[PDB]
């Protein structure tokens, strides 16, 4: 029989052992992220250590098939993955150290503690505490300790191992036909096979570059507007001309300025559109949330969460007695097993993140029925970009209103608009420059453009030009600030958040028009419309068996990342920021300082 047949099986003989062999790891791997005992650690790095050996072995027993000599395009690209020597390319008993490094980094993060100065016994984990503070405290000082202490106490520990991490990981990358590890994560976005749809790795970069320009204006005015209302509540601390201090951003990293809402609300007297409060005066809990969320997908086609999910997902920190990584994550253990690990809180933040995490799931399912080594979203952007297509709709006063956290509200005042839209900006635009800059530095390093002795160097120089933010305390190259933001210390590429942000609005400008909407998309409902659910559905199911470029094209006109639908969402808020800012200065100083004073 044909040779494009010794594989059409070799693959399927693979999709069946792997799934279980995987699930064997995902399951143990889960006992860890849910209880950082240690007994659980080993069990875990034993389950994947074999899957390691499994995949490794099946890599050689795979490349036994020549490149082409294969049709049915799928069968070929599916082959692609396997042929690539995994991180096995490493010195067997070397990659071990990587894990040793990887595992720690994780624990350090979800376990590290800073302890109150005036009471060696009042220690705070990052969740919550360093977190609740960096999200609520208004005491420039409380804010300040938390910020520094975290980076100081834990951050510093990370350093040593991060230095080893880039190295080890790099060697693995480059010894795999890539320029570095970054070139690797840029891989995800790559597509070859198809012509006119081919997308290169070096592209993803300059494609973010370009798309970033049209994003700057809207940022600056948004940044120069919140340097204002931020001075208004921390006078004598921030210059009306030089990037705000890192600890007043609304959260440990300033990744999201969504908590600077009460300090920046444009018309703070209209009905708060941060139903974080209405939720408490209704006693909303974890379930109720993930139930009110699951209720959304079901309104637009997509199924209800499986009873298996409801019986294993950890939707609240088990508190003292068992320590689990609290970062919200949507798990796929395969074999039909779907779970979500999130230390849910009754915030409006956790209301949306639920719509996120869930979205991950609704996707993981939507492409379940698909060759195992192919079920995986067109690309990271897409996976991230999905739950955000919901939060976009399920956060509009409209929805929020009808849902409950906003009984019969003041019509929709031409002002509740700039009001609602400023929050979004806070969350969505706030992150773009932060999201970008971090990955850039992340690339620069793997690349090489930043020698070990210049890490915290470029990092803050950068945080200054691009993000438009400065550090409250000179950080020596003893630190490692960009290793105290989960994502970093636990692998996870970061640029999917950038890309996800732009995909987000393209998919939305299409579905509204696929539910017959007739206003700006920042008024677009999308709930109850199967016309919409359906469309998106026919998209999710294809897994990663179709270049995202084509997939994108088949869903929303363009076959690539478009910044304009976003610029359209925030056009109302922009022109207004224009006004409000008329007197205030748009831009910032890359030489200022809140301490050099
Ligand atoms: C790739 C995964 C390992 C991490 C990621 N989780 C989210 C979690 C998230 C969504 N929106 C906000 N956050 C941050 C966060 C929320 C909560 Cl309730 C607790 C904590 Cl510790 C962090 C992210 O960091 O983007 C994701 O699902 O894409
Ligand atoms: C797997 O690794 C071996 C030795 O490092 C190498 O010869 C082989 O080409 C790799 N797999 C492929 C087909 O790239
Ligand atoms: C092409 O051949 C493969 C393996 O023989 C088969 O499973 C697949 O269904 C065919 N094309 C598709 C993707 O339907
Ligand atoms: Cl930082
Ligand atoms: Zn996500």
């Amino acid at each position: 029989s044909t040779i494009e047949e010794q594989a059409k099986t070799f693959l399927d003989k693979f999709n069946h052992e792997a799934e279980d062999l995987f699930y064997q790891s995902s399951l143990a791997s889960w006992n860890y992220n849910t209880n950082i005992t240690e007994e659980n650690v080993q069990n875990m790095n034993n389950a994947g250590d074999k899957w390691s050996a499994f995949l490794k072995e099946q890599s050689t027993l795979a490349q036994m098939y020549p490149l082409q000599e294969i049709q049915n395009l799928t069968v070929k690209l599916q082959l692609q993955a396997l042929q690539q020597n995994g991180s096995s390319v490493l010195s067997e008993d070397k990659s071990k150290r990587l894990n040793t490094i990887l595992n720690t980094m994780s624990t350090i993060y979800s376990t590290g503690k800073v302890c109150n100065p005036d009471n060696p016994q009042e220690c705070l984990l990052l969740e919550p505490g360093l977190n609740e503070i960096m999200a609520n405290s208004l005491d420039y000082n409380e804010r300040l300790w938390a910020w520094e202490s975290w980076r100081s106490e834990v951050g510093k520990q990370l350093r040593p191992l991060y230095e080893e991490y880039v190295v080890l990981k790099n060697e693995m990358a480059r010894a795999n036909h890539y320029e570095d590890y970054g070139d690797y994560w840029r891989g995800d976005y790559e597509v070859n096979g198809v012509d006119g749809y081919d997308y290169s790795r070096g592209q993803l970069i300059e494609d973010v570059e370009h798309t970033f320009e049209e994003i700057k204006p809207l940022y600056e005015h948004l940044h120069a507007y919140v340097r204002a209302k931020l001075m208004n509540a921390y006078p004598s601390y921030i210059s009306p001309i030089g990037c705000l201090p890192a600890h007043l951003l609304g959260d440990m990293w300033g990744r999201f300025w969504t908590n600077l809402y009460s300090l920046t609300v444009p018309f703070g007297q209209k009905p708060n559109i941060d139903v974080t409060d209405a939720m408490v005066d209704q006693a909303w809990d974890a379930q109720r949330i993930f139930k009110e969320a699951e209720k959304f997908f079901v309104s637009v086609g997509l199924p209800n969460m499986t009873q298996g999910f409801w019986e294993n997902s950890m939707l609240t920190d088990p508190g003292n007695v068992q320590k689990a990584v609290c970062h919200p994550t949507a798990w796929d253990l395969g074999k039909g097993d779907f779970r979500i690990l999130m230390c849910t809180k009754v915030t409006m933040d956790d209301f949306l993140t639920a719509h996120h995490e869930m979205g991950h799931i609704q996707y993981d399912m939507a492409y379940a029925a698909q060759p195992f080594l192919l079920r995986n979203g067109a690309n990271e952007g897409f996976h991230e970009a999905v739950g955000e297509i919901m939060s976009l709709s399920a956060a509009t006063p409209k929805h929020l209103k009808s849902i409950g956290l906003l009984s019969p509200d003041f019509q929709e005042d031409n002002e509740t608009e700039i009001n609602f839209l400023l929050k979004q900006a806070l969350t969505i635009v706030g992150t773009l420059p932060f999201t970008y800059m971090l990955e850039k530095w992340r690339w620069m390093v793997f690349k090489g453009e930043i020698p070990k002795d210049q890490w915290m160097k470029k990092w803050w120089e950068m945080k200054r030009e691009i993000v438009g933010v400065v550090e409250p305390v000179p950080h020596d190259e003893t630190y490692c600030d960009p290793a105290s933001l989960f994502h970093v210390s636990n692998d996870y590429s970061f640029i999917r958040y950038y890309t996800r942000t732009l995909y987000q609005f393209q998919f939305q400008e299409a579905l509204c028009q696929a539910a017959k909407h007739e206003g700006p998309l920042h008024k677009c409902d999308i709930s109850n419309s199967t016309e919409a659910g359906q469309k998106l559905f026919n998209m999710l199911r294809l897994g990663k068996s179709e270049p995202w470029t084509l997939a994108l094209e088949n869903v929303v006109g363009a076959k690539n990342m478009n910044v304009r639908p976003l610029l359209n969402y925030f056009e109302p808020l922009f022109t207004w920021l224009k006004d409000q800012n008329k007197n205030s200065f748009v831009g910032w100083s890359t030489d200022w300082s809140p301490y050099a004073d």
